[PDB]
RNA sequence: UUGGAACGAUACAGAGAAGAUUAGCAUGGCCCCUGCGCAAGGAUGACA
């Protein structure tokens, strides 16, 4: 993840790596870069793209 | 070609959660009830 721990507070550590399994970070990243992969397919002949 | 480092580096993976999870029936315990067997035992009905 991009989350930056200040201080070993385990308890957080253990919950934030539960809830970002499954790599979460990169899916949500890939999901986004498809998202805007779309919202910008659509609009190439009227952007000028 | 030949040496550092080897409690390191990188590669993969990363849920570092929490667990002997859970549905059915039968057995076993208890109290009846019903049927049959076994061993005995009660009370009672019946003329010429």
């Amino acid at each position: 993840t991009g989350i930056f721990m200040h201080g070993k507070i385990p308890t957080l550590k253990i919950s934030l790596i539960q809830i970002f399994r499954a790599h979460l970070w990169q899916k949500i990243h890939e999901s986004i870069v498809m998202d805007l992969c779309q919202v910008f397919d659509q609009e190439l002949d009227a952007l000028e793209i």
